[PDB]
């Protein structure tokens, strides 16, 4: 089997995606942020506290007749951002782009925070990471990925992220119409639970390469792309203007601006990211501040590859028994 959905940015600056998800029998469809840094599928849900509800689709297990009760399972998840989501457990049937998967794990939520509440445009979140990571107690749940996995042609995702434009997620084939020149593949470390990989360095604009390895996680639930304070300050200050405020809570550069691009690298393979794409425009409207889209990982523990530079790239998570991660450009 394959499916094929897709995703699109839930505003101006590309914060995040949504991908519409069928759940249940008669389908409920709700629009989820993929998520390959969890592996918890949630949503909002007829049992999700009324006032955390702000607009949001939500799922109702009682309007499904393929629902059933996962008995005596919670579920309670925090992200790199502070916001958090906890309730209770169902059972049932989940389509994506036309890939069915039956008896998946659908958390539904008690309770969210203000972040999500204050979100009309995403309904919940899809996790793709590995099912390691997944909070359901006291039996574990898998991953919609996971689960999908024996049935799909070849046990593999791919993430083709627009800029400022819909994309695709497919389930099940690499689209080989849908990338420029090679995908170079490289190793993956499944030990804490992500798509880890390293890096092989970066150049700001038209510099030279620096080669370095840089240990990462691809996260398509990640705005922005996290990197050591060494790289990141290398890059801003490349840009007239640019500079680090404690009072924002990060780089910020002039509007006036013209941003670098940003090269990283995968093997011996290069992705660009143009400069435009670091733009995330002004820290609250009518300044003529803007905040950056490379920032530093330091204080988070990891460094992120989040969607400013995935979108970059045409991006397979490969799910075979040794996984691995490929980037082509497009």
């Amino acid at each position: 089997s394959t499916g094929s959905a897709t995703t699109t940015p839930i505003d101006s600056l590309d914060d995040a995606y949504i991908t519409p998800v069928q759940i249940g029998t008669p389908a409920q469809t709700l629009n989820l942020d993929f998520d390959t840094g969890s592996s918890d599928l949630w949503v909002f849900s007829s049992e999700t506290t009324a006032s955390e509800v702000d607009g949001q689709t939500i799922y109702t297990p009682s309007k499904s007749t393929t629902a059933k009760l996962l008995s005596g399972a919670t579920w309670s998840i925090s992200y790199g951002d502070g916001s958090s989501s906890s309730g209770d457990v169902y059972t049932d049937t989940v389509s994506v782009g036309g890939l069915t998967v039956t008896g998946q794990a659908v958390e539904s939520a008690k309770k969210v925070s203000s972040s999500f509440t204050e979100d009309s445009t995403i309904d919940g979140l899809l996790g793709l990471a590995f099912s390691t990571l997944n909070t359901v107690s006291p039996t574990q749940q898998k991953t919609f990925f996971d689960n999908a996995k024996a049935s799909l042609d070849s046990p593999v995702f791919t993430a083709d992220l627009g800029y400022h434009a819909p994309g695709t997620y497919n389930f099940g084939f690499i689209d080989t119409t849908a990338y420029t020149g090679s995908i170079t593949y490289t190793a993956v470390s499944t030990k804490q639970g992500f798509w880890e990989w390293t890096s092989t360095g970066y150049a700001v604009g038209s510099g030279t390469f620096k080669s370095t390895s840089i240990d990462g996680i691809a996260d398509t639930g990640t705005t922005l792309l996290y990197l050591p304070a060494t790289v990141v300050s290398a890059y801003w200050a490349q840009v007239s203007g640019a500079k680090s405020s404690s009072s924002v809570g990060g780089y910020v550069f002039p509007c006036s601006a013209t941003l670098p691009s940003f090269t990283f690298g995968v093997g011996s393979a290069r992705i660009v990211i143009p400069g435009d794409y670091i733009d995330f425009g002004p820290i609250s409207t009518g300044s003529s501040s803007c905040f950056g889209g490379i920032q530093s990982s330091a204080g988070i523990g990891i460094n992120i590859f989040g969607d400013v530079a995935l979108k970059a790239a045409f991006v397979v998570f490969n799910g075979a028994t040794t996984p691995t991660l490929g980037f082509a450009s497009k």
